[PDB]
């Protein structure tokens, strides 16, 4: 019983660091502009970060796509993925709001939203969002399968590195949500719901789709009983 | 016989991401071009993540080039060396028809084509993707030889900084095509051909050339007696 | 014994020369150069695969702290006696200083400059900057813990790499509002040299209350020692 | 005898070769500048990336130094002989003048320019430019020594990553005096074709001195090989 509130707790403290520092470096700053690859490698080391401090306790979800996929995958219990999509959704706006009190009345701005970017439109963007999640929960599985032992190596770094490329090519598309708490923790705390359940949809469809891939289609187990 | 469909399988899906995501990265140019750097990350972080997500499955070669080399040391036989590379051009064209339909319409431009860049001669362009193409393929004979040493386990990371490097030098003449499916991908939706050969005949021969020099010259692998057999029937 | 006293010598020694070589590479880096300008990537790269390089060469000699903040976090933390403590600190604190005056005779006047002293930027105040330096090093001993924690024994992992990237990653948000100091050695260093000690307690009182927290959070928190015997 | 034995034959192949593969791609990399002037992460990416990817590619087949100075550290820190080193600071320097004869073949004459020489720039004092060398090639010395260190145990490819991160690093601060060189192949291959030598000594003293220096400091002072067995003994009682 304690373990599992040091873990809903480390996936709270998790997903508000991510996003607190995601968002705070995705901000407009005019003397840097920050460029496609300064942000992907800001949300790229961060996840890469938070997985190898807190990976081995609670698996560094900081995600509720990654829960989700998770929750068709992996042991977990219904219960801890409530408790963890309840604790990064915490987590994240937690980070928002830490941010936005920290940034001042100038660079806040959009607070770096996810926002539908050079028109486009809602199908395209969120069969993007679904392709940028699944080669995530495809790498972050591969990489924690307990089938390859410690075969896999770099887990934390693969993948950080896999978050950093989906938003080297989401940043021009819409942001790289990949990351249903990671959207909606600047949408409440500066007003701003523009197709929101893009990146919503996309995510939720694009994590279950790896996780039956991964688990029962490209590496599914032997039978059971 | 389940585990051959889902490596081929494996192939065709992690060439359609690989050409999806690379491509996508060197096109769109609004205001805020990419840069060689940035360019060369989403090429490298792209096949590093698909040789750690898939390359227990199935090797994650998402090159023609790739399977042609192990085609001499990977105990790779040339039934399987074909599914893969038809699975990989399948999924490269499938990876652009893909990005094709949701590009912001008139954005695709040259679509990341391999083109011949600064008024250089096709023989310099030639002469480059052979050389990217070998340092890839010493680099993946390297981390796949169980005589190198460490531990058990594949280093895709290392493996995706070497195509992240031929990129630093290739995208200023071509691209770094080093894999003839990513330049055949945004040839065949696009139908820009120019100089076509360059982007295969390149990476065909710095691939043998590396894999010839690796299992023969550099580090040749220890033989078992089954594989020192055929050596003395094929002398005889 | 005699040779545990060796031993020390070269621990204090590796993280003075760790310290120095941290400051030299990474203030020289992070100057205004005219014909290019260091982008806040460019500067947070030289950091992060600064402190990563220094871990992985020295890590096995001293532990490669480079940081009095963490070697803060390791007395409340992973336990460690305040004798090394302090001979850390001295050093870091004279390696740093060196490091700086070093770089000072090496940069030519004229570009010379801030000397990338830690400066309140963008008309942002103490309490607010105080708070970011607290979250930026807080996150850094939260990895170093984790890397280094002696139940993380059979697969060596990559501490280097993920300590490098992590003071990156303080870096990519911290550059834009106190340069991102995390080490009290890396601001103290270039105001001794160029004397801008403006807000030079921000770059003190943030690091320290970030790392014992971050200390306290990892040893207390989230992965405690379990007192009772059951696990 | 180690002269004639294909062992020897093949370490020495690969030091030419990797120092080939490595001049050849870095100088390319970072003087293509036509109508897109590489910066300075992008340069220290190339030769960074580039040291890394060919130390885990030939590293277990020769050691790959492709360098003189890491050659000559490796001398100093008793592991390779004089013989072996020799032949591997010829093939450093064959390699590296082929490597850039080949890129100046392919590179347009209009971008070759001085084809990415080392030189010491913004008037750069010699005592100050050699003195800089010095510190970055120790580094990376002491990162090659600990990332090849067999009692430092580490996952496959972190040490060639630590590697080219060092190279890297070392560029991002060299490069705003030097160019950086670290490396005298790397220094001599450009300065021999395209024949500028202003002042080459100080792309030699430095790494070289900054070399030796980075090998007793590790090998000596930091963490020398032969300790006792018995203070181990005294640690546990």
């Amino acid at each position: 019983s304690i373990a599992f509130s040091r873990a809903v707790f480390a996936e709270f403290l998790a997903t508000l660091l991510f996003v607190f520092f995601g968002l705070g470096s995705a901000l407009n700053w005019p003397q840097a502009l920050p460029s496609v690859l300064q942000i992907a490698m800001a949300f790229g080391l961060g996840i890469g970060t938070l997985v190898q401090a807190l990976g081995h306790i609670s698996g560094a979800h900081i995600n509720p796509a990654v829960t989700v996929a998770c929750l068709v995958g992996c042991h977990v219990s219904v219960l801890r993925a409530a408790f963890y999509v309840a604790a990064q959704l915490l987590g994240a706006v937690a980070g928002a709001a830490l941010l936005h009190e920290i940034t001042p009345a100038d660079i806040r701005g959009d607070l770096a939203v996810n926002a539908l970017s050079n028109s486009m439109t809602a199908g395209q963007a969120v069969t993007v969002e679904l392709f940028l999640t699944l080669q995530l929960v495809l790498c972050i599985f591969a990489s924690t399968d307990e089938r390859r032992g410690e075969n896999p190596g770099t887990p934390a770094l693969s993948i950080g590195f896999s978050v950093a490329l989906g938003h080297l090519l989401g940043i021009h598309y819409t942001g790289c949500s990949m990351n249903p708490a990671r959207s909606l923790a600047p949408a409440v705390v500066t007003g701003k719901f523009d197709d929101h359940w893009v990146f919503w949809i996309g995510p939720l469809v694009g994590a279950i789709l790896g996780s039956l891939l991964y688990n029962y289609v490209l590496f599914p187990p032997a039978k059971s009983l």
